[PDB]
Order: structure tokens, then C-alpha cells, then sequence
């Protein structure tokens, strides 16, 4: 279940949050069909270790093992790893120079934004730019994880769409009484996919009553993460959603949201977007066929203005040579 | 995907009380996905599509019925009873494009049932004469969801020889385990099986000689006569080919007897019916073999019935669901 | 699934217990892909029938009937089956004679050190070779089955392991403080695979085994107070599922024996935890998007393993 996909093995993912990964600690994830281990030492500032879940003496996932010292240590034979991946010792052999093949396979490993983020090949893109992440003025809060059963594709489709907000977020981000799209602009250049200013008609819950109009505008530089912007006259709220593409028919999301209002929204901002998020969920768990179509048994997608952004996304992934969960 | 044979032909998806006006169920065909929906008008038409919105692929039995129509949840896009689109609520003066149209299909209501066409309705809806004869009471057994393929559920419900075991005491008698001559023909009208006895009382009680003789016109329903000098049951049994491994079962029964006997009617049934089950359940292979690892199958004289359903199965080019 | 290879399909393999067949009893099976029914007549000390567990009239699971004096009749028509396989009454025809083929695929049984022996194919080979078993100073027992989801080449080239001991064994078998693995013989001829003794540093038990069959391992441990033998018997399911079974003897008081059960018990459990975990299922071989494996010389059991299936051509559950 991997990818030849360059864009997908040569890009960062995140895979999990940093909080998660305490020193001394042993957890486990999943990136484009590679089981992962992610681990750290027990000292102090300790860097994470992200690295194939598999010994190679006899196949045993190293996650099962335990922290020793700097080394992760296999549970069958105990062979114990360095930071950098190298066996160290084999018990058995005490004196014996270990193998040049005993060695883990390892990645690289990012703390970016308070999130570990993963590259399986060799990096050729940075990590995705969130510029409000060091403005003092922008209060945090990260949702929980979200297991999504569909195509990472389709996840990142339904978050760039923004004409089913008056339906499936219909009280949340939408209205059943204003359901005309206001006409906005897209582009595909260098720097990814933006969906220019669009205004929408909305009250929402992390601001007053009448703050009813609100205009969204987002940024992909990367496939599978979206910069979000979206403001009011009263607050703006900016968030990165990641998602992580576990295989071709499983995702992980993860949204880091950051306001420039009261640190007292933080509850009611975690509520509106589990409420929206789910809503989502339901949609992306129904859909049919799990790939993302790409342009071009089931009848073919219909396209319609408001379809823009989402056109244009299925454009881009055909440029950028997808292959992976889309048909 | 099935056969044309198949494709062509009537099948019941549901018992027309499953669907009530302004209500929304669905149902699977052949390996299709199919939406039934009426509006809330009095005596409404059922329509019948695929569960499928063309726009972004979302299932429009997720939606709701609003008037005459039915909106996808997803883009709150409006499909009339014909199934094509008539609003597209994020651009409302635009004339939706024609593409813009659910699959609909044949959908015809008799004898209390839904009967559905996936393809072109060359053939007729298969006859039931004691349907309107006010002789006659009528009921309807619940649906049964069957993990075998349909022909082996339709093979099973052809199988005469097995009455005294599985269905000792019901249908049958181990003390009477032989089985008499009969005769079957497969003709235009499909297969039909001759006349034969049974020794056996039921709980429909000195009358324990029952002649049973029965027609498929259509190879997944079958028309049964049952008749002892006390009373005359019928009944039409359906068999819905859910895909080629999974079947959903159906019976409606009439008798001429006092309507009385429901309850114990509808009992009969399901203790032979879950009878069956037990042992549908258990074949293998899943699909039906046709004529010509595992040994092949071995015919005696009393299959005879079920030889000729196989045959008939393979003159008509069924490939779907057997093997 | 299925499998050609000789050395398994004309092999011998334990498929039960005897105890567990008690006369007139049906119980069921799964053999290298097979499914079986087990049964017996219910006079005394009949035999025990071993066959396809599938009815050639209608495809029902013959193991879904009952067993009438020296017959299994099938529940959905009645066929009746002498202990031979012979259909011998069919109750819609009653003085018909049933067809040549009405005839059920049976497979040669065994009884042997109170288990249920059973071979597919050709009995080439003998059933493994177990000495103890005709000792009067020998008590026995036999630990429950254990149902593995792992290779049976996998489960067997665990019990051939013996550096792990000191780590997923630690208080049992081995001891964290002495992880040191002496040097040790292992053989491969015509005989099969023996290792040489060995001793693990925790007085210390002495050990050896042999397999003559690549699924059955013939294990003895000494210590100055007693000998233990047993008789360890990996039935392949299919390729990535097994059941272990032990058949334990010693010298020893019988009372020991609710001990050495539990003492096997979690060392197998022990096992089972790092088995179901290894990857790939199949037990990879000499030479062939994961790694390759590698052997030090401790392991020098476990490459003799692979090296003797390669010798002996098998393909099935290992890759
Ligand atoms: N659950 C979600 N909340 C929304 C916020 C943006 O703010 C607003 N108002 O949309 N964040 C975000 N990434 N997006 C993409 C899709 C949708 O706009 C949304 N998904
Ligand atoms: N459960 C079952 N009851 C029986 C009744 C008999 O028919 C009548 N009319 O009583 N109906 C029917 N379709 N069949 C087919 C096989 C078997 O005779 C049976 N299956
Ligand atoms: N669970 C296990 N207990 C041990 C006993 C030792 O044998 C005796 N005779 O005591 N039996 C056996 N088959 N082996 C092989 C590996 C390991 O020595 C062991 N596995
Ligand atoms: S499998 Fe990891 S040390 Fe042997
Ligand atoms: S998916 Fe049905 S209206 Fe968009
Ligand atoms: S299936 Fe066994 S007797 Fe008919
Ligand atoms: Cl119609
Ligand atoms: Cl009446
Ligand atoms: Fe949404
Ligand atoms: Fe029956
Ligand atoms: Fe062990």
C-alpha cells in the first residue's frame, strides 16, 4: 500500500502532535502504507526518532521494545539502536563488531508548529508556512485526531469546497436562506492552489450575533495541508489543517487554530469546529468511488462555477503526478 | 454486474408498507444501490433510482423528500420525480446542465410488492391468480437476509427430497423418506414440477396428504400450489439478488382457509424457512454450480427438478452467482 | 489454501486429541487448507474416521449430521456413509445402489502417543519418533492446544531460537544478567536438524533437540534432578495459521505436573506475543519492501532451519 509518488514520499506529513511524545516515551503511526516508530530518550530536550516499526534481525516491530538510556532496544533479542539508527549491541555477541546491516531505517524528523512532522524520502519541499504561529497577538488550540475513512484526497476536496456550507454546516457556517455562491477567483501558480476572498453569509459561534458576514480565503502549498484564513470585522481565525495519508482509502486530520480575540474562546472554538468537522465526516464516509476522480459504471462528476476550487485542485494533483488514492 | 437475462427482468426490493409517503429507503439489486422515495402526496408513486448524486457522489438516500422532489444533503441539489435536476441552489438562475439527472428506474407496485427493473422490462411481472379471488386471505412473511447466493436459495426452494430431514415434522416425516416419481418440464413458461405427494399433517390435523405442484416463469420466483382436500395455500416467493453471494427472501402467502390461521401460517413458515437457512448457509461453494479442490456435484433421479433448474439456468446464459 | 509440497502433503500431522474424540462424537479440523470431520461409531474402541468434511450431493459439511450405529448421515438429505466413506443408503431411493461416486474423501489416520494423527497424501514418512513414551518412569501430559496466527515455519524457527531466552523469557528460561550465548552445534542430515547441547546461565538444565519432521520438534532437558522430554507438533492451518500442541514427559514426581503446565503455559504465550507480531508472516529463507534478514552466529539453529527447508523444497507459508 506505498507510493511511487514523489510528491507524496518527498514531502513532510505530520503524524502525530509533539505533545504526544513525552521522553522516554514509545508510540507508533502510520504514513503511506509504512508502519512508523516514533521514540525519544529520556533526557531532557530529547530530538525524536522517527523510524521504519521494524527490527531486522527477525522482523519484530521495534515499537514493541523499550527506552534504554539513547537506545531503543528490540524486545526478541535485544539489540539495542542508537539515536542515529545503529545497532549498538547484540547481548548475545557482546565483543562482536554488529553488522554494517544492523541498522533501522530511519527518517527525517521536524518539531514544526508543535507538531512532528515526517518525510519518508528525501525532503525537497519545506514544510508549509503558518505565519500567525509567531504572532503574540493569536491565542492556540489544537483539535483532537480525526480517523477518516476516505481517501486523504477527498478529505483535502470537501475542505477546499465551500458551497455545502449553507447544507451540511447548515446553522454552523451556512444559512438554508442564503445558499447563492458569491463569485470568487482561483489560481494554480507557484505557490500552490489559493482560493482568493470569499464572502459568506453566517453568524457563528465564537463571535457576537450580528457579526453575520464572514470571508474566508485559503492557501495549499502542499497537497494535503491548507492554510485557512478566515475573518470578520470583529476577529480573524487562522488554522492549519494536515492531513495525514495513512493509505489510498485512510486519513488522519488534524486542525491547529489560531485567533486573534479572547483566550476564553478557546471552548467554543473547539466546539464549532468538532461540530463542522463531523458534519464533514459524514459526507467524506459515504462518498463513492473512495479515489478522488480526477478530470476527464458510476456517471461522471458534474462541474458547476461554484466548483472552482475543487476543479482546480483535481487539475493540480494531475500536474503534480498523483497517483495515490485518486482514479 | 449481472446478466441481461437478470438485467431485463422484474425483481422485489421491498413490501410497498416499507414506504410510506414523504419517505425515504434503500435497497440493493445486482450490486446496485438503489434509492425509493414518494413524495408526501396521497397515494404517491414510488420512485426508484440509484442511490448516487452525479455531482460529487454523495448517496442521495442521505437526503430528504421536499414537495415533488428529492435534495442531496451534500449541495442541496433538487431532482423532480423524473429525476432530473431542477435547482442548483449555490447558483439559483442557472439552468442546471442536462447531465444533471439521477438514474432512474422501472418501478412497478403488485401484489403489495415493489417490483424494480434495472434494465428494459421485456418480460411480464409474474402472474399470481389468487391475488384479487375473495376466496382467498392474504400475508406477508418478514424478509429474510440469506448469505447464499440466490440460485442456491432458489435451488434449495426447488429440492423436494430433503422434507423428511431438514423439515422432519413440518414438511415431511423420516419415516417416509421416499420420494415418488414426478415430473418437470422447462418450457416457454419456464420450469414447471408436476404434481407430488407428500405425507406429512400441518399445523394449517387428520389431513396429512398434501399435492404440491408449482412454476417459475422467472428463474428467482417461484409460484407454489399446495392443496389437501381441507384447504388450498399459495403462495409467491421472490428471492431479491442482493449481489451473487447474498439474497433476500420473500413469501406471500395466500389460502382459503379462515383467516384465522395467520398466525400459524406465518409460524409454519419461518420454522422451514430458518430450516433452510441453516443449511444454505453452510454450502459450498457459495454459488450455484451449474452442470460441469471440490467433487462435483452428484445427481439421483429425485433431483431431477433441480437438474433442470440448472440447465435452465445455463440455457438462459446465467453467469451471475454461479459457477 | 492449499499446497503440492511433498514433504508437507505426504507428511504426518497432529490434528487432535484423542480424549477429544469420544465415541459417537463428530468434531471438526482444518489441515493445509483442508477442512475435516473427525468421527466415531459408538461402539467401544472404534476407529477414528478422518475425512473432507463435505458432502458430494449438495456440498452440506457432513459435520452437520450425526453419527447412527456404524454411519455419518448428512442432514440435508440423509446419505448415509459407512466407516469407510462408502455411501451405502440414499433415503429418497431406498433400494437403489447408490452411485460409485457417493463415496467420501477420506484421508489415513493414525493413533500415536494418544494423539490424532492424519496424512493427506502418501504416507512416505513414519510419524516422529518419541522414546520416552514406552518408559514406565515417564509420566506424561499434554498442554491445550494453542492457535497461532503466524507461519507454522515461523512458529518452528522460534522454538529453534534459543538467544531469546534471556529477553521475552526472562525468569523462566533465561536471565536477564547472563544474555551471553555460548557456542553450539547444530546438524542437518539425512536424520534431519539436531542441536548439539546448550545451557543457559541463570543447577542449570542441559539441552538438546531434533526434528526429523520440519513441524515437529523432539526436545529433552536435563537437570541433575530430572529429565524432561517432549514432543512439540505445529499443525499447519494454511500458510499464516497454526495450532501448537506439546506432549510433555518426565521423570519427576507426578505431582510437578500442574507447574510445568503453567510454566509451558507462559513461556508459550510468551512466544505467541513476539509471533504474531513478526513481519512478513512467511518465514523468509536464505538468499533471496522490507529488509533482509540477518544471522549472527548464535543463530546459526534457526539459518540451518531455512537452509533444510530450501533442501527440502518448500514453498508453503514461507517466502
Ligand atoms: N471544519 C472546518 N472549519 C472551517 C475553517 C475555516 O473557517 C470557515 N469559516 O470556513 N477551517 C478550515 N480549514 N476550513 C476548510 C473548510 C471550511 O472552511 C473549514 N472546515
Ligand atoms: N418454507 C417453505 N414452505 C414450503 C411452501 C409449500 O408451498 C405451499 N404452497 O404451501 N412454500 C414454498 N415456496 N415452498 C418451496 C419449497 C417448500 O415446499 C416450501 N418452502
Ligand atoms: N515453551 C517452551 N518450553 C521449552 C521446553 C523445553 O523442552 C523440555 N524438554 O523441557 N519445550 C520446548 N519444545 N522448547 C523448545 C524451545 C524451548 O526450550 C521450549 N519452549
Ligand atoms: S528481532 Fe530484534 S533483536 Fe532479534
Ligand atoms: S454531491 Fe449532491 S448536490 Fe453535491
Ligand atoms: S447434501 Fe448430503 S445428502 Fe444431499
Ligand atoms: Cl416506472
Ligand atoms: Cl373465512
Ligand atoms: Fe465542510
Ligand atoms: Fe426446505
Ligand atoms: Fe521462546
Amino acid at each position: 500500500m506505498t507510493t511511487a509518488d514523489l510528491i507524496l514520499i518527498n514531502n513532510w506529513h505530520v503524524v502525530a502532535n509533539v505533545e504526544d511524545c513525552k521522553p522516554g516515551s514509545i508510540t507508533t503511526a502510520r504514513l503511506l502504507g509504512v508502519k512508523l516508530v516514533l521514540w525519544r530518550s529520556q533526557e531532557q530536550n530529547s530530538p525524536i526518532q522517527v523510524w521504519q516499526d521494524y527490527c531486522p534481525h527477525r522482523g519484530v516491530p521495534l515499537s514493541m521494545g523499550e527506552v534504554a538510556n539513547n537506545t531503543l532496544v528490540c524486545p526478541y533479542h535485544g539489540w539495542r539502536y542508537n539515536q542515529a539508527g545503529k545497532c549498538v549491541q547484540i547481548p548475545a555477541h557482546p565483543d562482536m563488531v554488529p553488522p554494517a546491516s544492523a541498522q533501522a531505517k530511519t527518517y527525517h524528523c521536524q518539531e514544526r508548529y508543535g507538531l512532528v512532522w515526517v518525510c519518508l524520502g528525501n525532503p525537497v519541499n519545506d514544510i508549509p508556512s503558518f505565519p500567525e504561529w509567531d504572532d503574540p497577538n493569536y491565542h492556540k488550540t489544537y483539535t483532537k485526531s480525526y480517523l477518516i475513512q476516505a481517501s486523504p484526497f477527498r478529505v483535502m476536496d470537501n475542505s477546499i469546497d465551500v458551497s455545502h456550507f449553507p447544507f451540511i454546516h447548515d446553522g454552523w457556517l451556512g444559512d438554508r436562506n442564503y445558499t447563492k455562491v458569491e463569485d470568487f477567483e482561483v489560481k494554480v501558480d507557484k505557490d500552490g492552489l489559493t482560493m482568493g476572498k470569499y464572502q459568506f453569509q453566517t453568524s457563528r459561534i465564537v463571535s457576537h450575533i450580528e457579526d453575520d458576514s464572514w470571508v474566508n480565503w485559503f492557501r495549499l502549498s502542499h497537497p494535503l495541508c491548507q492554510y485557512c484564513v478566515s475573518e470578520s470585522p470583529e476577529m480573524r481565525i487562522v488554522d492549519l489543517m494536515t492531513i495525514a495519508p495513512i493509505d489510498e482509502d485512510n486519513s488522519v486530520l488534524r486542525m491547529l487554530i489560531m485567533w486573534n480575540g479572547s483566550e476564553m474562546l478557546e471552548s467554543k472554538m473547539l466546539t464549532e469546529y468538532d461540530e463542522t468537522i463531523e458534519q464533514d465526516i459524514r459526507i467524506l464516509h459515504s462518498q463513492q468511488p473512495a479515489r478522488l476522480p480526477l478530470l476527464a459504471g458510476l456517471p461522471q462528476e458534474i462541474h458547476v462555477p461554484s466548483d472552482r476550487g475543487t476543479v482546480a485542485y483535481r487539475r493540480w494533483l494531475k500536474e503534480l503526478g498523483v497517483t495515490y488514492g485518486v482514479c
